[PDB]
């Protein structure tokens, strides 16, 4: 299925993922369409941050639906 | 000076603060007004995290600028 | 009928007024009389603050009131 990942900046990004993937996967994946290393990533859903090695049937995260994220810059 | 302070679920709200005020100190204004502990706040500005020990002006916070909560 | 305006700095400023006007209507008074333009006067009668939708008589202000004048000195 594929989850709709939308910047704070007015960037969407489409991804292609399953239940089975973990915050860690579709990290790994923004930093194929974007460049953004996963370090430095953080996912929003229902204005709740996501934990790395949960997954996104244990969000409740459906088809269709939209994430947000926001960069970690230590120094920034 | 006021800025704004908006939740990604709905919520806008405004604040009184200063440049030279720290970011842990709009989060306990935040708890002040919200009642929520600073534990789990993580105010956003310009797309990224903003972190504590800097302040309003360190990010060039000015008035009326929009930052971002979510929960931690 | 007569009220007196007076600032924390002992200016008095007397208005000529009726018991029907209103607060804003006030305001625009002591901006003709002295140019503090509305946005920046906070109306005080009895140690309480006037609301720009009442009238004179309504806070039982009758002629020789006082009043007091504290400036909104937050612009923009």
């Amino acid at each position: 299925m594929q989850i709709f990942v939308k910047t704070l900046t007015g960037k969407t990004i489409t991804l292609e993922v399953e239940p089975s993937d973990t915050i860690e996967n579709v990290k790994a994946k923004i930093q194929d369409k974007e460049g953004i290393p996963p370090d430095q990533q953080r996912l929003i859903f229902a204005g709740r941050q996501l934990e790395d090695g949960r997954t996104l049937s244990d969000y409740n995260i459906q088809r269709e639906s939209t994430l947000h994220l926001v960069l970690r810059l230590r120094g920034g």
